[PDB]
């Protein structure tokens, strides 16, 4: 035939019009998220799985997407979070204003071509306005490193204890954090977040070390070691074999007993080998015989096996251990330390803490509480809470919360849009205007008067300055920066990269061309 | 089209109406279990077995639900029943409870955010509150002990007997309890049941050792032995092979016979290796060859073969033997004793008892009875006494029963509300409100006036005291110490903590998205 | 029965309208998209993946097209842009114009054969034109080969860092290039695109060199190499086998330890061939044993193993080094030099960055980019800006852009008509007529007045010259050479030749068979 059946297309009006439409739609599924109040949402999976969380980037993830415009906004939640840890809500919220107010532009008959010029223009000047308002910080000023982080807690649901959890993520991003360039660098792949059921979020920790899911290998070996020589072996201690296919001719009895020993004595050297490097402790990445686990066993040394690549990649920046693949070859210098390397049973299943390292390079936070809800969302919490304390770091700039700087960047990117001029000047206050959606979905999850409270917030701003937000515990315009309510300079400069973008990505599209699923 | 045909989804009104709706449903459906007269359910799977319970946390586990917030109920009777043990049927109604008064305030068009505030006042004040007027007791007063063990039995069908296992409970606990850092730590993992069919819950009795379910291996070996040195042996007793491939290559008919004999050999030696340090009684982890089997007979000395590895983990902690992996290191000093160890035929089935050890890390508590199902009830009878009697041991304090505690925090907690003030007032006067649903649904399954008699109780409490609450023995209100039926102050400091928490979880879900179910 | 059932038939009229109905359709689609203004295509296939596109080689070939006549209008985008590399637009959209006109003259009852042989005389003499009025170029004027990428780039999104793309374009290519017999001959598999999402499309940048990814084979090995002397091993570096059948056969202890030993030494001595040559980083095609790494470990040579064939060979031609078979000949002449070889991680990502090589023959462009798709069309526009840069190198001959080539084949090849005149002369004058839509649906994409604009710059043409077009930013004609806006005298030249060749191929079809579409 000519173009397959089932398969639907889209021009101008329509095209655009349904790209948008979808683009808002969900948008609007999250905005109630936004902010300290905003809500939850339960996601039911099709194989009957429950996930409640305020995360937009989980939710925009299980919610199963059909409109392509509409999973393009999982994109920009996705490169939001990948890049500035927190405000993927935001982004996302921008995103869908800043498209229901192009359509607007494009009602009025304003060619997209001019929408998206005005809005490219609006975009880069706000990058601008932001690095100038941003407010330079010390890059390891612990004060505000410590509001940051809590700021961003307080945001979902376990701001119960933002206190701590605060605490624990400044501390840990602290210690893994690298500098030897004169600014920091931090990768995160460093802080190992390790969730366990029962207790409260109270009992959750830092561990200077790391924490691995796997037993003693051996019944007689020591539970626990006080001063540690950590071994990470990535060998495994069993009979090796040649390459070439090799098998064994027993000709008469005497040789069932020798060719065992054979064995023993090679399985044994191995040990030995490990032994005289004075490790009282081994973490094998292989497997580990059983003779092998009894000469080991013999000399006191606390063994585990089949760890994870992942785990002895930890282990080995947390102890200062080297991994190793040839035993051969194994020395003291190779060996790690672990001021207590001890065996616990927490909530009936047996971890192994490497705890109280040396300088670790790697760090494990310890997750405690109620329901597997309660910790999932406080490892998300604190990944939000780890994540912004990384760009501070690495930036050493911040910004007022509550919707204060997309609250300067509106008031401003109208003047901007007046030098402009023509039919650009319209785009740059229609992007200016939806930049309005924060301070006003902020004030309207909380309950507050979105009407009313929105002249408030934009009359102190004009009058007392950058500072002035909305705080919604407080139900009123405030100084974020007197109650130390601020966010990563590069959380807003990273929103308005990926809505703008979004948006900007969406007006260019004229024609949909689906085939039949 | 945003999300796939076939997917629902509500917001609102709708999303918390029908949450909570289903929520108090599944909380309506167990409340008929409530206390020492509550009633008990029948649940058919689809493969055709019967479960007879009293127990909550079983009804919502093999019950099939479907909607998602009524499974997230059954969460709250897990963590109850992993924190406390008991009160899963009283969390779950303090939150179905909860959730029924939350949405009487949503009607009012108070924000669930008021609602969510509110909740978490009156549930943190509550958890202080109890702290106080909890009455502290010895961690080892026999008497309590023996006590808070009873009153649980008292909740379930086994009441008839409340009087032995009580005693039982308290004192398989007391023997696996341990301490040395000042207070106890209970490992109920220590402590096996052991359920036989015939005779009458009457014959349930605690043997200070173990009980195995597996036989004496070979027909001439002791199937009794006095004061027995133990080995507990995690090897093969079997013709050991290499690991690098091997064959045996038959030359001459002289072979034949000369390759089996240097087998029985070495099976021999193996056998000798543990003849040698005196044990009478091995256990085997792995299989046991023919040969070894028939020497270690000659030698008098009685084995078992394939036995599980929690039961060598309970013989080791029971007996104080030390397993071993290889027969070549078994010394004397791994042994450990038993004053009996004999094959007995109970009820047609085979065991090995080892019982009379020394001083027990690991107990077994054989239960009898009539049919199965009165066996399965007595253990979930005895599973909540062993874990209200280690809450004890930790804790070290204890609380009236019978809604006493709740009617206590009713009127104190609406206290609370008067000083708060403002709509929170309302959701803290309504928090304590649903607490009475305990005395309440007690007096109901009891089959008393509801209505008059919560008016009582409210009266009696209010002047005779804190331990007054609600006796369905008595049928009326009764001082619950002097009638020494009470409770941990962990149960009902862990029923306000899941329900409180579940409530505010579902109060926080503005938005529910499902496919297949 | 003659011909088989649920085959259709066409002819004469039939045949010859549908085809270029179907044909003038395809055409249709991607005209919108010709330009700096053009817009964009989203194309969503069978499985939900999405392709947001300009590039019209992507869109026909994504699109599912199920008419014979439409099909051949891929070729026409594939030839295109396999000799010429850009105005894969241009030369699908002026064959449907060119099939539109054609068909007028069918109607007026022209025979076919008229139309063929007046377009195969316009297409002739539309060379000779363009061959005529080209601007002849210095191969290598570093100025033009700037415009003319600059110049590529803006039609498409990623517009917005002409600047930066252009540059590394023209360097990426200059490099690369090779000129021994006078003029230049550029093979472009000699640049290598690597693509990874993180950053902004600012990060983008030029490797003399290469990137693989791949990372360091073993632990122990340096992650980073200052003055590498690469080795290219295209052998296993593993215990090799004879081609005839063997097995090793044990027939005494000592032998399962010789044997080891042996192959330890085989593999030990490979290693020993490449480090005697003072190579400090081999990559290696095939496997690499695990001993074979830790003796290369030793030594501290840095090793990567499983390298893609495409990968080895672009080393080769980057550092100098030779690809060799056999480790036994690897001489220190077969080494090549890279200024510095480590392993990055860019994006979590680990890969492997041979830099600063010596005279690279080959080279990488890393595109950077927010998102999948900000990178996958940058590459696009990238490969362009290349393909072109290429023809000028090669060709050293420029054109103004604008459609102003057109206007001239336009105006002149009338001029040819009324010379040949009679049936053929209205063929000529169509096909003439038929090269506007070039100017025409530039000026449209725009949003400017098409009718209007047409006329203003085929005057302007008219008396100012074969500069003038149409600039889409200037909404009005100009001159495109002092504007820089320029392309290669090939995209033009092999436009005509695409267009015309297909429009005649569909002209001369006056029957089509099909079984099933
Ligand atoms: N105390 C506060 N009062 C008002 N707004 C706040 C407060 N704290 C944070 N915010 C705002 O809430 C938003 C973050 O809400 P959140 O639900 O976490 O979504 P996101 O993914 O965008 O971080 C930010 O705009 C931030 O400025
Ligand atoms: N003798 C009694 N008189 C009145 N109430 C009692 C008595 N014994 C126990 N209760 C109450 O019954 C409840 C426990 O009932 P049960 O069916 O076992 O459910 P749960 O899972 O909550 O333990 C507790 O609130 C407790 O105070
Ligand atoms: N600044 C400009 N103003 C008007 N036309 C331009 C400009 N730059 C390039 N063009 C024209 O746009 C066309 C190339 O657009 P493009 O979208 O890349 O499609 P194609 O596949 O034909 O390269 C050419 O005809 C070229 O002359
Ligand atoms: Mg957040
Ligand atoms: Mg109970
Ligand atoms: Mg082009």
């Amino acid at each position: 035939v000519i173009l397959p059946e089932g398969t639907q297309r889209y021009v101008g009006r329509d095209a655009q019009r349904l790209n948008i439409l979808a683009a808002r739609i969900i948008a609007e599924t999250v905005r109630t998220t936004l902010g300290p109040k905003g809500m939850d949402k339960m996601l039911v999976d099709s194989l009957g799985d429950i996930v409640v969380t305020n995360d937009c980037a989980t939710i925009l993830d299980k919610i199963d997407l059909q409109h392509p415009a509409a999973k393009m906004m999982v994109e920009v939640a996705k490169t939001q979070d990948k890049e500035a840890g927190d405000g993927t809500t935001t982004a996302v919220v921008i995103a869908g204003e800043l498209l229901r107010k192009a359509e607007e532009l494009l009602d009025q008959n304003i060619h997209p071509s001019i929408i998206i010029k005005g809005y490219a223009l609006a975009a880069e000047k706000a990058q601008e306005i932001l690095d100038e308002i941003a407010i330079r910080v010390d890059p390891d000023d612990e004060e505000t490193l410590l509001k940051i982080a809590a700021t961003s807690i307080t945001g979902k649901n376990a701001e119960s204890h933002k206190e701590l959890l605060a605490k624990l993520a400044v501390e840990a991003v602290k210690q893994v954090a690298e500098k030897k360039d004169g600014k920091y660098v931090v990768d995160l792949d460093n802080i190992k977040f390790e969730k366990k059921a029962g207790e409260g979020v109270e009992e959750s920790e830092l561990v200077r070390g790391v924490v691995i899911d796997k037993e003693v290998v051996h019944p007689r070996m020591p539970k626990r070691v006080e001063n540690a020589k950590i071994a990470l072996i990535n060998e495994a201690l069993e009979v090796k074999k040649t390459e070439t296919d090799a098998k064994i001719n027993i000709t008469s009895p005497d040789q069932l007993m020798s060719f065992l020993e054979q064995e023993e004595k090679m399985l044994k050297d191995m040990v030995d080998h490990i032994a005289q490097t004075g490790a009282n402790v081994v973490f094998v990445q292989k497997g580990i015989d059983d003779l092998a686990q009894h000469y080991l066993a013999k000399y006191g040394i606390m063994a585990v096996r089949r760890v994870k690549k992942s785990d002895m990649e930890k282990l080995a920046k947390a102890t200062g251990a080297k991994i190793v693949t040839n035993v051969k070859d194994l020395t003291p210098e190779d060996l790690g330390y672990a001021e207590v390397v001890e065996e616990r049973k927490l909530a009936g299943e047996n971890m192994i803490f490497v705890e109280g390292c040396k300088n670790p390079k790697a760090v494990t936070i310890l997750i405690r509480g109620g329901t597997e809800h309660v910790i999932d969302e406080v490892e998300r919490a604190l990944e939000d809470a780890v994540k912004v304390v990384k760009d501070v770091m690495e930036d050493g700039a911040v910004l007022p919360a509550g919707g204060a700087p997309e609250i300067e960047l509106a008031i401003r990117l109208d003047e901007y849009a007046k030098q402009v001029g023509g039919k650009e000047a319209l785009a740059i206050e229609n992007f200016a205007d939806a930049l309005k959606i924060i301070p006003k979905t902020l004030a309207e999850n909380a309950g507050l008067d979105t009407v009313e409270m929105l002249v408030k917030v934009i009359s102190e701003h004009k009058n007392r300055g950058l500072g002035i937000g909305i705080d919604v515990f407080e139900g009123k315009p405030a100084d974020m920066l007197e109650k130390g309510i601020i966010e990563p300079l590069r959380v807003k400069k990273q929103a308005i990269k990926s809505a703008s973008e979004a948006a900007i990505m969406i007006l260019r599209i004229d024609d949909v061309i689906a085939a039949k699923a």
